[PDB]
């Protein structure tokens, strides 16, 4: 739409500045990618000085506090080339670095070199010191308000049982937060939503980069790593309602989890000197802090999912999405 | 107060971490430096790991856009060590490092090393990139407002003359407006405020830095450089009404002018090859530059003071200030 290449146009000039001060309107058009957007500087100019040639805008289409959180959370990772540099910050939305890239597959999680490349990764971003709230209540702080948001939604009428209840989730939440207090797991700053599809591979590369910070906050390590190896059982991509597939054989082998496990604590451990033995302990105690935080993965994304069917009808199946999440959850616990 | 000291405690805990977990109440107190506050950790506890052992509390006692634009200022400036770091963001205001150090008085602005010094940090400064609009509208466009602000003042019953119609101020602002059209500055990412107040000598030695970034934005060069030099004149430590004090005769001599644009140009340029002569020129057309966008210091300062004496009584001479300003601009622009 015209009102939307021109304000692109603008952003680009007076944000980005440098070369995208001498573009005409005729040669910039808006690429969806939808809130987000590429804008690239035509062939023809040579660039000025540092300023990007290609941006991706980001609309917003949240309160005060949450914006200063998000913006400020943006701009460290971008200074500790941890996510895309900032460009831009304006009340409709931002402008970015256009990483030149492509997003991981699910099945690509699963091979040795690129896991062991995630794993580090994932190391780092729990290296950094951020300014927000150190006291790990966002994992049951948010899951109890996804219970309190979904226990107040608007009867809509569709008959069956609610999923709080056939799978006793109020009562269940109890339960979950007794194993996890009684299994140690550092607090560091957490991606908490490492899937593929923000799993950037660098057409330029350091191999990878993360994005995606809607979910971050400091929180318990398990849940960064379960979380990801939950990942690796679901596609969001399948081409047929309900949207997404689940190969519930594709979770990580010991052997996976392990190799995964070894290379994370490389990273984490770095700076420390440890003998052969304390770091076999370390990797036992993670794969058993992981099996046991892997389980709050299903439990957080099930009660996200059932939030998002309330604001959906036919583009995905939150409903069966979560469905499908609780019912892992009890398998795995079972199987603990 | 018992709540200002329990709400002190929590942030310091929550935000900091590490040691300051292990802190009880009564070993921390507060202490003012009023919205800004130093808190240090008790001198028995060792650091955890790097959370920092001093900081500063600064309370904000503002818009949503301002709010965001405010915070990712302050944390992209600490991570490109520029500013203080940044420690916590909450709604209620920040946790900053407390910089070791104690600000320069007006007298030693004057001193050719700290000169130097400055001159090298303001280039340093003015070498930004930061995800802000770079269109030079923050001079006139916050001119043009506060003058608009003034006009809309509410009647208080002071007699005398409004400052705008004693000094043609409308007027004026476009014959200011004109002249500097014709005077040439860049555009750059300037701090706005390079006061003695705000320049630390720091105490663990890059000699200084910088703090208060209030008014920093993308403007011109000619503005930074020359509101320094304005401030060479005027001390606010002053211990009679109206608490400043100004001493036309220390406003800059042109041989101090040079010295201070020799170090400045000697840094922003230093990525270049230059000769003599470009140099030179390059030095000399930067002296009438400055000459010029002086004039605005004088100009935003005052109009500046007049509505803080609309908010103000009896604790500084907001007023006489403002009047003291646009004197010193008249007489400097009879003297171009
Ligand atoms: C577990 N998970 C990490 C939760 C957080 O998700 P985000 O990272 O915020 O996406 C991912 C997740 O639950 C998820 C991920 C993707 C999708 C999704 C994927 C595709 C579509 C779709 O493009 C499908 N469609 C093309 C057939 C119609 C338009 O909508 C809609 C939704 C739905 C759910
Ligand atoms: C030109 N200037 C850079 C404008 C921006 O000021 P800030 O950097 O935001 O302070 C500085 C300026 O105009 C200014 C600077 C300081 C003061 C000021 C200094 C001291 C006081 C005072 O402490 C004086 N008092 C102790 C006698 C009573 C309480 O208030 C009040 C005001 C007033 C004005
Ligand atoms: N800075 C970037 N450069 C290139 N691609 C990006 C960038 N940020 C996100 N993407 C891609 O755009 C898609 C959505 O971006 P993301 O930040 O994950 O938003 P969301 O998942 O909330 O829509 C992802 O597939 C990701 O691979
Ligand atoms: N991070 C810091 N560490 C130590 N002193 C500081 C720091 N920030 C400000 N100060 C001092 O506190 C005073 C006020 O701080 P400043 O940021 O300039 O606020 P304002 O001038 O708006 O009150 C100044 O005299 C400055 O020297
Ligand atoms: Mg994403
Ligand atoms: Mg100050």
């Amino acid at each position: 739409s015209r009102d939307a290449e021109r304000r692109a146009y603008q952003w680009c000039r007076e944000y980005l500045g440098g070369a995208w001060r001498r573009v005409q309107p005729e040669e910039l058009r808006v690429y969806p990618v939808n809130l987000l957007f590429r804008c690239s500087l035509p062939d023809h100019l040579p660039s000025v000085g540092e300023e990007p040639r290609e941006v991706l805008l980001r609309l917003y289409g949240q309160g005060v506090d949450s914006l200063v959180l998000e913006s400020v959370m943006f701009a460290i990772l971008a200074e500790r080339s941890l996510g895309p540099q900032l460009y831009g910050v304006f009340p409709e939305g931002r402008l970015e670095q256009y990483i030149p890239s492509r997003p991981l597959k699910t099945q690509e999680l699963r091979e040795p070199v690129l896991s062991a490349a995630i794993a580090t990764k994932m190391a780092q971003f729990h290296g950094m010191e951020m300014p927000f709230t150190k006291e790990p209540h966002w994992l049951f702080g948010t899951m109890e308000r996804y219970l309190k948001q979904i226990q107040d939604l608007p009867p809509t009428g569709l008959p069956e049982m609610n999923l709080l209840e056939m799978y006793s989730l109020k009562d269940e939440m109890g339960n979950l937060r007794k194993l996890l207090e009684s299994t140690p797991s550092p607090v560091v700053f957490c991606h908490n939503d490492i899937q593929e599809g923000n799993i950037l591979l660098l057409s330029e590369p350091d191999s990878l980069m993360l994005v995606d910070f809607e979910y971050s906050s400091y929180n318990y390590r398990g849940f960064d790593i379960g979380n990801h190896f939950c990942e690796w059982v679901y596609d969001y991509t399948h081409e047929e309602w309900p949207f997404y597939k689940a190969r519930p054989t594709d979770y990580p082998t010991q052997e996976q989890q392990l190799h995964f496990i070894r290379h994370y604590l490389a990273e984490a451990k770095k700076g420390e000197t440890l003998s052969q033995e304390e770091q076999r302990k370390l990797e036992e105690d993670l794969l058993v802090e992981v099996s046991r935080y892997a389980l709050a993965s299903h439990f957080f994304w099930g009660l996200w999912s059932i939030l998002q069917a309330s604001m959906s009808t036919i583009e995905f199946g939150y409903l069966d999405y979560a469905q499908s999440r609780f019912q892992f959850y009890f398998q795995q616990k079972g199987q603990l």
